């Protein structure tokens, strides 16, 4: 009755280790992880220290180490001052991230001679990604080309945007870009419902012809990640509402029904979960490690799902059709019916297996 | 100064076991991959007997567990008889091939409506590869688009070939291809040297113009395979002779040539020989394997290679820049400097490992 299917990769998550564990951290976000049948999870540097130099990398690699009961890699993050000194780091990373639009003080860019500066300077065979929203896709992706080097877009949301990537790629530019579950599976249509404070996001949710845009140009979508933002439900709901929705025991459920829907196939679900994130970012297999699912018991997403601190879903109320019925992660029984089995610290970093590192010319 | 690989994967080769073992067997064919940095291969099943049913799959599954160095997967081929009935063995297959050009005997195909059926026949799920030249690419992705399914069309050769698989990829439409390297590195220009004979292959070589549009349009070209096709001398010289060259021993040495030249990036490479022919062929991880490679050292591609029976290339006389230093599969030495190291038998059928099957709804 059961699926058998690779070790899954969410190449874009927030675990909020240092600074936000109240949020999530490590251990917690990794379980959420495993029970939404991801075994390998490429974490943000959004933290608190930003993951922006090579101490607060060394720091966020112990706390990993240390509290991932999946493997991981952690992304650095470009700075207005770091451009040229993280040579020495820049392999042991994920990749870099560039935070191109509105965010946090320390990850703000004030013009685009910076981005520059860190596609000249950033190792031209590792991968960088980009937050980048409507005409700022069209701007990063003029500065790979003058460049020439490829980009990764993250979580696009809009028809505009995804047409953009669709224009590009038939030009036979390098990028590749990857698509969240709440930009395919919500929309304008449950702005009503979420309310102002909770469907606080970035990209925000898009219009009914947004959705129906990413679907119809599925073929553009390299790859499927959650964009794991998780917040509480006290910070979405105040004054100040944060951006992001939690999705990593969602994701996978979600998806599951567009399948048994016939919305896509399993071969179009792994290759956007597993095969592009794995040649995109260079990562490595997992010995032994498989994910067992369900795909015919239905329920209902609940108001909150059981691990992520976040404590609360916007996926609530919508009936899905798949469920993850077992994890294994090298070789260890990681997750079964709605129980983590694999204590913090049994995840690893990734990027110090041999296979891990990225191939580079002498 | 070396550079350490993946274990690259050749998903077009002709070991010519069984029934044409003066050509090659799987022991030497397979020897060839080691040395040309190859520790996987998916071999055609154009045989004597043909693999074109269950015993045949059966015998020459056989025979390759006994010869092969390397690991592997066999194809099926599709006959005008075989349709409907290879559901039973069909997930044991690295695919499904059609040649729906002139051919041998049992795998012509005598009408479309016999591509029609094997695509209706086939298992959705599992890899269908044409080898389909000229308007026949045009023809074959017809049928693929009304039976609503995949295809991969074989080494890709004419500029009318890849801008027509471009246009279908601008189109949303799944197709994958792959190029061989006597269509980017041979042209009509040689012809005068190799002979009418030793000229002879299928798709044949191309004007310069053919190949400056292979090279430009990179981006199309989702995989390299050798098209190894042993034939010995005494065949190729003769009155009737049969298309082919060997291409395993050179392939890895050409292209490693062109990448320190510029004329693509390791990362290109990569992609192409051992990411994207995962990927498309739902091809497992090999573990503890990895191939060294020397990019600075310059020599001359002599009259034949050292391995392959076939006892001749057509790239003699070629300078290249790049040598396979050394090949470990699977934990044991496999090749080091001209020689190989892992018996006849040491290879293995990746279709029965766990992880080799491809992913089905139940
Ligand atoms: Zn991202
Ligand atoms: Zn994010
Ligand atoms: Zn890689
Ligand atoms: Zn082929
Ligand atoms: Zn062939
Ligand atoms: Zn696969």
């Amino acid at each position: 009755k059961l699926v058998r299917l690779p070790g899954l990769i969410d190449v874009h998550v927030h675990l909020r280790e240092p600074g936000g564990t109240h949020k999530e951290d490590f251990a917690s976000g990794t379980a959420a992880a495993l029970a939404g049948g991801i075994t390998m999870v490429c974490a943000m540097p959004n933290t608190r220290p930003p993951i922006i130099d090579g101490p607060a990398l060394a720091l966020a690699q112990k706390l990993a180490e240390a509290g991932a009961r999946c493997d991981f890699a952690l992304f650095l993050g470009a700075s207005s001052e770091n451009a040229g000194t993280l040579g020495t780091v820049a392999g042991s990373a994920a990749g870099l991230k560039l935070y191109l639009n509105e965010t946090l003080s320390e990850l703000r860019l004030d013009s685009v001679v910076q981005w520059m500066e860190h596609f000249e300077t950033w190792p031209s065979h590792l991968p960088i990604v980009a937050h980048a929203e409507q005409q700022t896709v069209a701007a990063v992706l003029m500065v790979a080309q003058l460049t020439q080097r490829s980009v990764h877009i993250c979580h696009v949301a809009r028809k505009e945007e995804i047409l953009l990537i669709k224009a590009a790629k038939a030009r036979g530019l390098p990028v590749t870009c990857e698509v969240a579950p709440h930009h395919l599976f919500l929309s304008h249509d449950d702005l009503e419902r979420l309310g102002p404070g909770k469907g606080e996001v970035r990209p925000e949710l898009g219009s009914r012809q947004d959705v129906e845009a990413l679907w119809e140009n599925m073929a553009v979508i390299d790859c499927f990640a959650s964009d794991h933002a998780p917040h509480t439900l006290e910070e979405k709901c105040g004054s100040r509402p944060p951006p992001g929705f939690p999705g990593l025991e969602t994701m996978l459920p979600l998806l599951l029904t567009a399948v048994s829907e016939g919305r896509l196939s399993l071969d179009d679900l792994l290759q956007r979960l597993h095969h592009n994130p794995r040649r995109i970012f260079h990562l490595p297999p997992q010995e032994d490690t498989y994910v067992e699912v369900d795909l015919e018991h239905e329920w209902t997403i609940p108001s909150h799902m059981p691990f992520s601190k976040a404590h609360w879903t916007p996926f609530e109320g919508q009936k899905v059709k798949g469920t993850v019925r077992r994890v294994v992660l090298r070789g260890e029984v990681a997750y079964i019916d709605g129980q983590v089995l694999v204590p913090p610290g049994y995840g690893q970093d990734v990027r110090k297996w041999p296979q891990g590192a990225v191939p580079q010319l002498p």
